[PDB]
């Protein structure tokens, strides 16, 4: 079993510090590893976080140039030169796709959560680690993103193939000093430990997610996140907090790619005798959903049987099968947009919609009840959601905890440096990020926080909060609406 371009995989450090590296967020750039996060044989809960795709060595001869020159025809020009560059590398690199990976070649690593690359600056000192340099995510990459992959041991050579499982040296090609996971903690951050780059004998242990091959758009993996339509009642199937416990339900309206909360957003986990795999998903295969916005387990318990939200996803009563309502003479591989119903593995029985409120006393309830029956006489609908939208939600989400963490550093009184200009960029990246203006993005600066933490925070960074103020509601009248409320 071979490492291939295109191949998804956590790296997990070996030596004196055992972790893998995952990322702070969508809004802080820093690569750490959080040894007591989650092992080989028990990986981290929030294991989106870990994986990186191998990509090829791209250009950025003609991008360093621009860059650099950061006339007016002359920008053009090099602007130009730069397009045809990156244009170039989607191409080139497309036909690497599952070609082999030989020691000894150059690798890039896109973290696919944030979509950045894993990145040495050979010109800056790590921030935490006596003598190393600092590696940082950049979405675009430099030349300090290319790496040397390195057999860590003599069973292995330059030129041979590398195989899954086998623990390599990560050598970046300039500033030359491997990537190192230190014995070195963030403050802010007692579970992280800094990873950057010196000569230090750290191994890096390829963990494959998912073969290059299975990694296709038209068809439903192991990360996917999606929503799920239940057919006849015309209604996404959500979990949210009711009475401080969580449940799953049914929400009422008044659509079938209709715009929804993150509420109702599932990243659906096929299982595999290995806990740090996924794939594609087959008809004969056996599936989890987690809850994206708490981390939850969709599940069936006894009340017959209905679903709910357990914290964990290791007991068999959060697994469930897939039942196509036709069939056809292709493969076995489940297609995305795909029409099915759920069979609760542990119990024998389907997921089927009442009419019975959560809510009880609450007039115009919007929570109905889901159960399951032994019964086999619907199907909900496996609505995909795009990786850019994801990285939205996520982006908003990080966004509003700094703010939100910031703001109550600003209540106790003065303002760090490296903290004030932490809490002023992001001001500035909320205004490019909101921008005729985005409506879907307008909604997302409400939804998740972000307006309700700007205002906390006001109690110059008030100059750029009202600037993403008045974008946010730019021809958006429940924005408006919303703003003045307070």
């Amino acid at each position: 079993s071979f490492l291939h371009i295109g191949d998804i995989a956590s790296l997990y450090a070996e030596g004196s510090t055992n972790g893998f590296i995952s990322t702070l967020g969508l809004v802080d750039d820093r690569a750490v590893v959080q040894p007591e996060a989650g092992d080989l044989n028990n990986p981290p809960k929030k294991f989106r976080d870990a994986l990186f795709k191998l990509a090829p060595m791209n250009r950025y001869s003609a991008q360093k140039q621009f860059w650099k020159a950061a006339d007016a025809v002359l920008l053009n020009k090099l602007h130009h030169a730069a397009d045809l560059e990156k244009k170039q590398n989607e191409t080139e690199n497309r036909k690497l796709l599952g070609t082999v990976i030989q020691y000894g070649n150059v690798i890039q690593l896109l973290h696919l959560k944030s979509n950045k690359y894993l990145t040495v600056n050979k010109r800056l000192p790590a921030l935490l680690e006596k003598n190393a340099m600092r590696v940082t995510l950049d979405e675009a990459g430099n030349e300090g993103s290319w790496f040397y992959i390195q057999p860590f041991y003599k069973l292995r050579s330059i030129g041979d193939s590398v195989v899954i499982g086998d623990k390599v040296v990560l050598n970046p090609v300039n500033a030359g000093q491997p990537l190192h996971a230190s014995s070195h903690q963030l403050v802010d951050n007692p579970g992280a430990n800094e990873v950057n780059s010196v000569n230090a004998n750290t191994s890096w242990k390829i963990v494959l997610f998912m073969k290059w091959s299975d990694n296709k758009d038209d068809i439903l993996k192991g990360g996917d996140v999606v929503r799920l339509f239940h057919a006849e009642q015309e209604k996404f199937l959500t979990a949210d907090e009711h009475r401080k416990k969580q449940h799953v339900f049914l929400r009422t309206t008044g659509s079938a790619t209709s715009a929804t909360s993150s509420k109702a957003l599932w990243e659906v986990e096929v299982v595999q005798h290995d806990p740090a795999r996924g794939g594609a998903g087959y008809w004969n295969s056996l599936f989890r959903f987690k809850h994206l916005a708490t981390g939850h387990y969709l599940a069936a318990e006894v009340d017959v049987y209905s679903l709910v939200s357990v914290p964990e996803g290791n007991d068999i009563s959060s697994i469930f099968e897939l039942d196509p309502t036709t069939l056809r003479g292709g493969d076995s591989l489940v297609p995305r947009n795909s029409y099915v119903r759920l069979r609760h593995l542990a119990t024998n029985t389907w997921v089927h919609s009442t009419n019975i409120p959560i809510d009880k006393e609450e007039e115009k309830p919007v929570m109905l009840k889901i159960g399951t029956s032994p019964l086999k006489e619907e199907a909900f609908a496996i609505v995909p959601v795009s990786p850019a939208e994801v990285r939205d939600l996520d982006f908003a989400n990080d966004a509003s905890k700094v703010l939100g963490s910031i703001a109550g550093k600003l209540e106790k009184g003065t303002i760090t440096q490296n903290e004030r200009r932490s809490v002023t960029k992001l001001l500035e990246d909320l205004v490019y990020f909101v921008t005729k203006p985005n409506r879907e993005r307008q909604k997302l600066m409400r939804e998740q926080n972000i307006l309700k933490q700007i205002f906390k925070l006001l109690q110059h960074i008030a100059r750029l909060a009202y600037r993403v103020l008045r974008h946010s509601q730019q021809d958006y009248r429940k924005n408006q609406e919303y703003i003045a409320k307070q």
